[PDB]
């Protein structure tokens, strides 16, 4: 009911996919047909955001213009018979106000998301960040998130348990303790993808979370840290050492890593199985290329 | 048998993988991490061409834009030294050189390559056509083609057999005789994207084409036809029935559709399972989320 | 009569390299508006409902020009300038006709060939860079052609130093119009020696639907490149009927910057916020002129 | 002097239609933009850095930076090499490093943005307005000279008519120095009316600024405009006592920023132009005449 703007980090290079993404946006690759921006655009709209501060890069323009209208192609459509689509490729745009926040270099995801401090309104109490290779199924954790907010102020963040072999991709939580609720803890600490023998958890974050307006000055104290980079991760732990009250949320459902060929596969696997075209014809073949690797493995 | 320009129609809408589509070219999606247009791109210099006419469109920039230096990326990924990410990026300009051809409107596939014509060079006899959304796996196929053509003179298609399911996507051939060879036939016509109970044969044209010169002619010729669009197959079928010798090299091995979702999800599926850093982990969670869709299926 | 009017703009523009390298020569202001502009209001004043507009690949802020800035324009109301930056959307509708490579007028008025509707009889030329003022000769050559038929170019008289930047014509018969001639020949940027006259052509042009014949006919010319010109002249060699209407009134040819310039500074003085002090600065910056040649 | 900072991330207004798509510092003086004639001075200087602030709308400004592979080879196509060195004259001359300014906040705003580009070696922010000429080239050299003999930050002024003064930044004069060309300044506004303009001492767009202003320009508030004024800063720090001194140019001068002073700048440079000299000549004072007669 509060949050007005949420913050979507996209101005990466997007290593992983390369060399697809040399030029294209890996926010912008289809999880099925659907780009994951558009999906986190969705739960920002559902959950009442009234703006988007898209965070982009100079070669980047894809992003912004996935949310504007274009002429050009509605024009296209309408001479070819399907107005269908006209709609499909207004959704986005219709959805919530896209405002675009350029990142010259990636420096890092916290430097990133410390742009965005002009473009909110000085009326906004929280930092709403939402990752847009990362989706939290069902939705509305953002929702959980604020309830626990407003009853404890701070910071929020949503954490899924992981394997010992993923600890070293995320941001991992140190718990303080527990609280009235199995699902909600108080951390101690964040540490940025720390090598399996330093992990204080098993608890990753989720591209989710519920920002005191103080991370701007802690992003302002951060030097850089894994990879280079001024990390999201190293304020929120500078909040913790300060004292300010940090809980996580701990997802019990569906989680999906868009950000690697890794996680992003599975996804359009997920997805693409409830699909009521592609379905059941995704099914069948995919079981069939299982089963060919089967064989292969043991020849 | 002396190919030097591929002609690689890039220019449509990818409606089937819209949203998405509205900004990203279907043709650089990521198999895994590489677009499909640098696989055909490896495959026609595998056939010793030395040049891609790439019929493009002027909303899909990136696709040449692949097979370009991108100065600021490989200075970003400079600074942080890697080395391996500059030389992917690099890969496509290397393989060979990218000549954009424009197509203004998506007038169908049969007007696209009509436009390569003047980019081709006099000395130049054959028109080489590899459709970059579709895989025949492994490359070659092209170099077989081209012994049937130096043996019947004329124009050669490769043909895959696929089940009533797929049918009514793809230009299904008419066969007149089995030839010499048993992966040849001598074809008596070509119908596009025919409904199941019209379809001539379960033999579906691949997006492999070694046709004579002569199809610029009868390119000319043909009048609008499934979804109001000039198909090349209705050219083909033209010169078949002016008498033009045209035989199909039936393939055997595997083939993955990239054109749509269905198609698309499979290959990447397939290709990530051989990936030394992702299949394992792959083969899990797509079991994994089989698993689940069985059990929400019956609960 | 006319529907849909071709603007080449598709060229290099050369001449004004090295700003050229990003800019395209159409979109420079006249003061503060664009040739291209200036010639589709030119357009629309005739009749015409569309603008085929012949571009290149990296010259997209030709169309951009008469597409929406909603970026742009959601940033100048915040802050009588929105007006200003819709007006040549909404003058004529543009439609975009990529030529890859610039291999001539000629090849890039054949490109729209296949863009004008069915019902279409004549081929309304317009380039970019070249003003008649005022506004209104094609509805004079349109005359020439409800008359003879044929095809209407538009001249003006030039003189040696400039006859070889221009297409010129070899008069055939003077005529009953004192403005309107008929031509036997044309040749593109003839050495000042071989000039059939000091007639030129300026980019106006109203030809029949059979230049696209003519045009296939022919090969490379001047600049190796295939010349709209040397089109024309095939159609004259052939019988076909064309005649000029001769211009007395202004004309600036944008496309150089000695053409350029003299342009602005003419819209510049009748200009009602400029004209007062260019007129003032620009009599300063000739007298320092004066003396520096002397002195 | 290792980096300039050049603000280009204007919505150019005073140019519109055609800014719409053309940045106004891409427009030819003749055949050479403002921002490749403030690269050649920024060169003489020595600086190896042009800091482009530039607008996410004008890819062009940093474009015209970079080699146009597609450009030179259709030039060679045709043999003209010759043109592929014109294009490759400002990409040769100095590095150009692009820093975005999403929204047009103001000149102090977009040079503020431009502090973490800067090297920690630098002592002195050298801004260098692209639409702005100073000739000949060298009034910065000068401007150093000025502010190694007092330390602080050095503008260049002009003279200017009060026809003109609601266009610029103007100064308010303390006191002279051991050169005439030399004053100390105790105030600047920007753009006011006539009647308080303080002087007629215009700000040329050349800087050599105490890396202070970041300072300042985090402190002031909107100005004229409703923007973040460059010359505001300034004044702040002229107001806590920070020493601020002109170099007064008195030759020519063009301001590229605007109809009035651009045409006139494209005249003066064409009339000098040996290919087009002789002919604007007389094309020019055939217009005057015919003004006169209209
Ligand atoms: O300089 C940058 C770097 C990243 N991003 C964007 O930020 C997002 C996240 O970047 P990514 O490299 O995918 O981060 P991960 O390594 O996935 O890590 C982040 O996301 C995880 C949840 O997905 C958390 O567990 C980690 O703590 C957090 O640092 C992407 O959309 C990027 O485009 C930027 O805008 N600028
Ligand atoms: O006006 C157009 C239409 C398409 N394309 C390009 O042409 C390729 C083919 O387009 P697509 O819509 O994917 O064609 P399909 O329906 O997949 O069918 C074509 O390719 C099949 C094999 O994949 C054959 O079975 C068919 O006979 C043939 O028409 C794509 O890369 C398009 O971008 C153009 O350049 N211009
Ligand atoms: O391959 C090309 C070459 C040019 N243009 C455009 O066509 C127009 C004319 O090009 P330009 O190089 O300026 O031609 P000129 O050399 O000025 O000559 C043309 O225009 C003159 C009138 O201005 C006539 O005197 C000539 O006969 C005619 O050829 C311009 O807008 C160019 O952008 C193209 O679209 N494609
Ligand atoms: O938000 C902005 C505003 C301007 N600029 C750039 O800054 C330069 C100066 O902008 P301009 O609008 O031309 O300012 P003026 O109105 O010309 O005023 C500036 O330049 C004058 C001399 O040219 C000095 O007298 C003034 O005090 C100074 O404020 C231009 O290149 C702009 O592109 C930006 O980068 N961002
Ligand atoms: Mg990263
Ligand atoms: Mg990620
Ligand atoms: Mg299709
Ligand atoms: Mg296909
Ligand atoms: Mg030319
Ligand atoms: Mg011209
Ligand atoms: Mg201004
Ligand atoms: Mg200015």
């Amino acid at each position: 009911n509060a949050v007005k703007t949420v913050v979507v980090p996209a101005a990466g290079l997007g290593t992983r996919f390369l060399p697809a993404t040399k030029t294209v946006p890996k926010e912008l690759l289809p999880v099925v047909d659907t780009p994951g921006i558009e999906l986190i655009a969705a739960e920002a709209a559902e959950l009442g955001a009234t703006r988007l501060a898209i965070i982009t890069a100079p070669n980047k323009a894809g992003v912004l213009a996935h949310f504007e209208r274009s002429s050009e192609l509605e024009e296209t459509l309408m001479e070819r018979g399907k107005t269908d689509q006209v709609e499909i490729i207004r959704r986005a745009a219709d959805l919530i106000k896209a405002v675009p926040v350029t990142q010259d270099k990636p420096l890092g995801l916290g430097h990133a998301v410390g742009l965005a401090e002009s473009v909110l309104d000085d009326d906004e109490d929280v930092v709403a960040v939402m990752l847009p290779d990362d989706l939290v199924l069902p939705t509305g954790v953002m929702e959980r998130m604020a309830q626990v907010r407003a009853e404890f102020g701070g910071s929020v963040l949503c954490a899924v348990e992981v394997s010992e072999a993923d600890v070293s991709k995320y941001g991992i939580f140190e718990i303080e303790a527990d609280t009235k609720d199995s699902d909600v803890k108080k951390v101690k600490g964040m540490v940025e993808k720390p090598a399996i023998e330093d992990a204080p958890s098993r608890l990753a974050a989720t591209g989710r979370y519920l920002l005191d307006r103080k991370i701007f000055d802690a992003l302002r104290r951060i030097t850089p840290g894994a990879g280079g980079e001024l990390q999201l991760t190293d304020a929120i732990d500078l909040l913790i050492d300060e004292g300010h009250p940090v809980h996580i949320v701990i997802h019990q459902g569906k989680r999906h890593d868009l950000g690697n060929p890794g996680g992003y596969i599975p996804a359009c696997v997920d997805f693409g199985l409830s699909h009521p075209v592609y379905g059941a014809q995704l099914k069948d073949a995919i079981k069939q290329i299982l089963a060919e690797h089967e064989a292969a493995e043991r020849i």
